[PDB]
């Protein structure tokens, strides 16, 4: 009759559970049925308290047992795929990552579902699956495909079929089989270049021993203030190249709300000086010339949508972002009183970062800018990697 | 009683035909090396393919009894040379495969296909071969290190069966037991394509048609035609417009400048894993013993003959290469007058290259170096992928 699959997306920010449903397969489509966002941080934050993982995953796991008919449960696969937050934790300590993942398996296995495993998926998988999700939901697997742009807290992915495929960096190519049609995508995940790790890089780059424990920052609203722990700041492999001895344990970010100085400061965490290829993105990584249209999703959509709702070209988006950046923090909280301050306080930075990333990192300048479509859902399913992952895992 | 099978290994530098024979008990009966380059060099000369295969195939018709020829299967497995041609042109590659098939089909055996095998296949199968020959299949297994003209493979069973990159993993059952094997092929990092990458990286508009190169002996010259250099996908990333149609490499023989120049074709700056090989590719921690074969053996075998005929530490292997690299080209030819110049000319480069790939590439640093066994034959049969390929494509590997 109908079948069910559960995918946990363990990202650096949140874990999200997805329930998928599809007609029982017949010789004569998968859709998202329900989503749950686990309360709390990403699972790597449990590294020293894996005793709490089970409790952590319980509310959303219960949703799933309440939601899928009991008969149907034993035959429903459950998989957790973790992404860059967990790649970072593994770079830090293989053994912590493993203890996290083992605690997740023991938790999940304790449910009525068919445990298919808890893995840290690769950056190429993450990007390829995202491209699969969006082209599947756009009907493209029945011609040319849409490229895929994914932004999260800890990494960002770009995936697309390029005009001419090369040996230039064949660890950036992925070939796979989809409905008799075989595809070669370019795909790269830029670890540390998700929006949250990019901000840590920027703060570590810019903090001065000089400063009395203050960092004025043009990427935050005039009057915004936030205290940062230096041990948290340097607690990620992403800021290792910037570690300094600071004579303080903690510092206050003080916003100065200036978009073009923000833009300039962001560009400093990008390195454009070495490119052992025809052309590159940044940090000497190969990128072929852009080709076709793109779907941009996850944080790309949640951040751009917020600016669009304030208003749609590159010039127009730059202008809206510059104006918003310079609004004082009290005004911003008062104009958007329903928005969690943890997201609201970031929109100036994230918006300027997305613009820098797309326009300077990937060269979606001018004419190409219209080739990007920001997307949350297609036919009611989240754009993301999980859907494509479920199609694959479904042997589909 | 007695059965035969033939497998042609169409590699970038040579096609090698192998006859296997059997009632760990399958055995190489004979090998024939085909005179000429690899089959992809025939892209525009496909009518010549039949004449090219003639001598080795006439050999097999003479060797196998006619009583047994019709039931003897014959396979061509082509590797990274043809992967590169399929990239340049799928049309070319397929024309070569078609000319090869027509020709093999004309012989009195059981024709079973000519195809380009994958890098994983090539790896896994080399690992099968050495462990089947070693009888490690009756315990620990050996890792497999393969170098040819166009690619290089590393295959072994890691301590952790849960790999960080499972597109680098295969799981099978062989002779009662489960294995998870890590395997990876690095296209363009065979010894000949590495040389082209390096020369393409190093030639400058400034060069004025002369490239002084430390990886070649003082007094050595070699002419490189720019549109042939730039006719491999492996050099595309270094292409530049040059105001000369060719250039002359002039040897300066300095090992340590050779080494540095070599390091420059490998990208080692980002690694999202615990550890990588190079270019962001995951590599598990090395474990156990390794057999290093094909071009690893022929090059290293040359150098160990200067080392009291034993592979010494990396220190001494290095010292040996350093000294060898300085010898003028007339002296080196005078000292090894029985070695074909086309091999001898490449040894300083190839030895320096192999040391870098093993030590910095595959992280064989220090302690781990001594676990590499350079081998050509085990028990009279070549170490390579072709015996393993045969064992499976004749399904003679039991679960
Ligand atoms: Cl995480
Ligand atoms: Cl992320
Ligand atoms: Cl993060
Ligand atoms: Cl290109
Ligand atoms: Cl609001
Ligand atoms: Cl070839
Ligand atoms: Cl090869
Ligand atoms: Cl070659
Ligand atoms: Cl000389
Ligand atoms: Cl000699
Ligand atoms: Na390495």
């Amino acid at each position: 009759n109908v079948k069910y699959g559960i995918v946990l997306d363990a990202g650096s920010s949140h874990t999200n559970l997805y329930i998928y449903k599809w007609p029982a397969e017949k010789e004569n489509v998968v859709q998202q049925l329900e989503e749950c966002q686990v309360k709390g941080p990403g699972i790597s934050k449990y590294a020293q308290k894996t005793d709490e993982i089970a409790a952590y995953l319980a509310e959303c796991m219960k949703m799933s047992t309440e939601r899928i008919p009991a008969s149907k449960q034993h035959q429903t696969p459950v998989y957790l795929g973790a992404t860059a937050g967990m790649r970072l934790l593994r770079m830090e300590s293989k053994q912590s990552a493993d203890e996290v993942l083992a605690a997740v398996s023991r938790s999940l296995k304790s449910y009525p579902f068919d445990f298919q495993g808890a893995k840290i998926i690769t950056g190429q998988e993450e990007g390829a699956y995202g491209w699969i999700t969006i082209n599947y939901l756009l009907g493209r697997f029945k011609g040319s495909t849409f490229g895929a742009l994914d932004l999260g807290g800890s990494s960002t992915q770009i995936t697309f079929v390029p005009l001419n495929s090369t040996l230039e960096a064949p660890e950036t190519s992925l070939q796979f089989r989809l409905y008799g049609t075989d595809y070669t995508v370019y795909t790269h995940s830029f670890l540390c270049y998700g929006k949250d790790q990019a901000l840590w890089q920027k703060l570590a780059q810019d903090i001065q021993v000089s400063s009395g424990g203050i960092l004025k920052d043009p990427c935050f609203y005039p009057g915004y203030k936030k205290v940062v722990n230096v041990s948290e700041l340097y607690g990620t492999p992403c800021t290792k190249r910037f570690e300094k001895k600071l004579p303080f344990n903690q510092f206050q970010v003080q916003g100065t709300g200036d978009y073009e100085q923000c833009h300039q400061s962001i560009l400093k965490i990008f390195n454009n000086s070495h490119c052992p290829y025809s052309q590159c993105a940044f940090n000497g990584v190969f990128l072929p010339p852009l080709q076709g249209s793109f779907g941009a999703f996850s944080a790309f959509y949640f951040v751009m949508d917020f600016f669009k709702k304030m208003a749609s070209s590159q010039e127009k988006m730059t202008e809206i972002t510059k104006n918003f950046c310079s609004k004082p923090w009290e005004e911003v909280k008062a104009s958007y009183p329903t928005v969690k301050e943890k997201y609201l306080s970031e929109y100036c930075f994230s918006g300027t970062y997305i613009l820098s990333l797309l326009l300077q990192g990937y060269n979606f300048t001018g004419t190409s800018w219209d080739q990007i479509h920001f997307m949350g859902k297609i036919k009611d399913s989240n754009a993301g990697w999980t859907l494509g992952y479920m199609l694959n895992l479904t042997n589909m």
